[PDB]
Formats: C-alpha cells, structure tokens, sequence
C-alpha cells in the first residue's frame, strides 16, 4: 500500500501541454524557496527544470514506466529518461 510521496521518489509528472516527463519530487535544500501547500518540488529530468506540482500530475516511476517510459521528440525528454534509468538521484545542480 503506498505512502504519501516523499523527497527521492521518481515519477512521470504531467504538466498541460507536455508529455508525461520523468521526474523526481525533489528535497528542499536549506534556504530554498518552499512549495504552497499539497505541492511538491518536481524536478524534471533532461530539462532540469523545477516546478510545484499536486500528487493529481505525478505519477510513480515504476507502475507507469511501460507507459511513459518510451522516446518523445521533445528537448531533454530522452536524457530525462536515461538520468531517470541510470542515475536519479544524482546533483544535476
């Protein structure tokens, strides 16, 4: 039975108008700007963007990897998914 998310947990994260992205919540660092409330940071792999997303857009790694898990045209989408693959948990600051 799952848990709340937590800092560390990859998923595949749905913004409007982009693919669901591979992704992981990320921890707040001491100093940095906070989520709102029932948001998460979410860093996204290739694009090492951040934005603050609801557990509505995020979707666990593993369960939705055949899914989501395949190429896209889109700019740093398959470097996402080989950080994602092969090191998520890396500084990629």
């Amino acid at each position: 039975m799952p848990h709340a998310f937590k800092p560390g947990d990859l998923v595949f994260a749905k913004m409007k108008g982009y693919p669901h992205w591979p992704a992981r919540i990320d921890d707040i660092a001491d100093g940095a700007v906070k989520p709102p409330p029932n948001k998460y940071p979410i860093f996204f792999f290739g694009t090492h963007e951040t934005a603050f997303l609801g557990p509505k857009d995020l979707f666990p790694y593993d369960k939705s990897k055949d899914k989501y898990g395949k190429p896209n045209k889109r700019k740093g989408f398959n470097e996402g998914l080989w950080e994602i693959q092969n090191n998520p948990h890396a500084s990629y600051s």
